[PDB]
């Protein structure tokens, strides 16, 4: 049993070209940005986020997206250590007592150059499950995931009827750590599901 | 060229020796630090204030239905303070650098103290993470990723692959285990810390 979530797989909008890109802020989510690394009018070579077209003939990755057409990427042209920043959805299901959530999100490692400029390399990342503004369970960094390649990430939590944070509204946030250079990241087919616990 | 342990000073809290069944000391355990990023920790603790320490989980105890993972005692970490004031817990800095075309793994078991305190419940769990360091950078971290019921012990694992272009190559490797006050009762245990590496 799933929970909505809006452009789940940052299938909005549409992009024609192969590896053609956006740099704005993909419909359905906002950015995090917690250290202001992100400016709010983007070119390609600012920090940015936006939705890339990953089809046949693509330059940065040895398979398709994982759903869809599209992913949602991040890069951050600070040095590493100088924050994070990514993606944040604040959703209408509230936390509700004795539930399991199950967050699940492909993770990708871009690969190959852009402009002569090498993605090699990966900033590592950090998938959170929010109720309100506190990170009930996140995965930091935990899969390796090699240049060219996705893996999913899964995140599990379950609410007791003593949590402190019950009736809060879910939320999701997807993190590029800036940890490592190439520091660009993409994700895609967020899926967050629920079940009695 | 294989699967290597790191040493860690009192990698299960056994030291101090503790002869009486759940006693416990209010002081950060030899070969730690106390981590306290938000100061609610203080310098001087008594049992309700918040501190750190460690404890002797045997038969007789009230706390687990389960004896410690390993040896006589566990390492907890109890904060005063309401959810949402921060985290505090421990910390150790290891002499094992951060070295290429390796794959670290490090397993901690985390407990949720259950049962009755000096007419207090300890029903409840805050939240932990577990984190490994190079130098200042948490590489790769279990934040609060396991479900524990009061009464039991689970194993968190962590695990990273530097690869030689990683930016904290040779910086000393670190462990944190974390309090994430997100909850009450607001104490957590862990027992057993275990870091090995092996070729990628
Ligand atoms: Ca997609
Ligand atoms: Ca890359
Ligand atoms: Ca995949
Ligand atoms: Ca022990
Ligand atoms: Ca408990």
């Amino acid at each position: 049993v799933s929970i909505p979530i809006n452009n789940a797989g940052f299938e909005d909008p549409f992009i024609e070209v192969v590896d053609d890109y956006t740099v704005d802020t993909p419909p359905g989510w906002t950015t995090y940005n917690p250290n202001n690394l992100v400016p709010e009018k983007r070119t390609t070579w600012t920090s940015n986020n936006g939705v890339g077209y990953v089809g046949p003939g693509t330059q940065f990755y040895n398979q398709l997206a994982p759903e869809g057409r599209n992913i949602g990427f991040i890069y951050l042209a600070q040095k590493p250590g100088s924050g994070v920043a990514g993606f944040e959805q604040i959703l209408d299901a509230t936390l509700e007592p004795d539930t399991k959530y199950t967050l699940k999100v492909d993770v990708g490692n871009s690969g190959g150059e852009f402009q002569k400029i090498s993605l090699a390399g990966f900033p590592g990342y950090r998938v959170e499950l929010l109720a309100g503004d506190t990170v009930l369970a996140a995965d930091h960094n935990n899969l390796y995931i090699k240049d060219g390649e996705f893996k999913t990430s899964t995140v599990t939590f379950t609410a007791t009827p003593d949590n402190p944070y019950l009736d809060q509204k879910l939320g999701i946030r997807l993190i590029n750590l800036l940890q490592g250079t190439f520091s660009g990241l993409d994700f895609d087919n967020v899926r967050l599901t629920v079940e009695p616990a």
